[PDB]
């Protein structure tokens, strides 16, 4: 009777694409204009391999500074897709804060967590390098997905395969 629930949380700074990316996910739009301080859950079902479960996305929008707040939103989660954009170097360097609050908080080296370097269609304003990005998920031992909410492209895959994960490990 009761589904698996996937709890994903999408973290990571300022227009980087957390919101286009859950949005292209959830109903098949890519869209450019929603308010960066408004956040928001995102129910789904979803057949994962076969198994029909249930995600939740939340779509987080920086908004939340009181940190036991902050926390006891990420402790809730069960996987995290840490997303930066390849345009802009600064929200790659800034993934590492947020890697560092999902540890403290979920006290698990091994948390459900994709490096996720989105913008993947702007590679002319690449200021991250692919071998970086690789070599910080290396560091981590996470995998690194490049996605475009955009063209789609690995949008679906992000979802699922932390969805796998979550089902692996917990
Ligand atoms: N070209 C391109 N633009 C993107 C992509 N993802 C997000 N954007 C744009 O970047 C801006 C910020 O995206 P948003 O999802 O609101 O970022 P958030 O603050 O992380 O939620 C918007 O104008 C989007 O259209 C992408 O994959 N490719
Ligand atoms: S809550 O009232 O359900 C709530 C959910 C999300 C957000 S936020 O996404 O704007 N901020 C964050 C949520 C989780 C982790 N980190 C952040 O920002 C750093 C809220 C919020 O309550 C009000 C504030 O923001
Ligand atoms: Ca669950
Ligand atoms: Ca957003
Ligand atoms: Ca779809």
């Amino acid at each position: 009777n009761s589904l698996a629930l996937h709890k994903v949380i999408m973290v990571g700074s300022g227009g980087v694409g957390k919101s286009a990316l859950t949005l292209q996910f959830m109903y098949d739009e890519f869209v450019e204009d929603y308010e960066p301080t408004k956040a928001d859950s995102y129910r789904k079902k979803v057949v994962l391999d076969g198994e029909e479960v249930q995600i939740d996305i939340l779509d987080t929008a920086g908004q939340e500074d009181y940190a036991a707040i902050r926390d006891n939103y990420f402790r809730s989660g069960e996987g995290f897709l840490c997303v930066f954009s390849i345009t802009e170097m600064e929200s790659f360097a800034a993934t590492a804060d947020f890697r560092e609050q999902i540890l403290r908080v979920k006290e698990d080296e091994n948390v459900p967590f994709l490096l996720v370097g989105n913008k993947s269609d702007l590679e002319d304003k690449r200021q991250v390098s692919v071998e970086e990005a690789k070599n910080r998920a290396e560091q981590w031992n996470v995998n690194y997905v490049e996605t475009s909410a955009k063209t789609r492209a690995n949008v679906d895959k992000v979802f699922f395969d932390l969805m796998r994960e979550i089902r692996a490990r917990l």
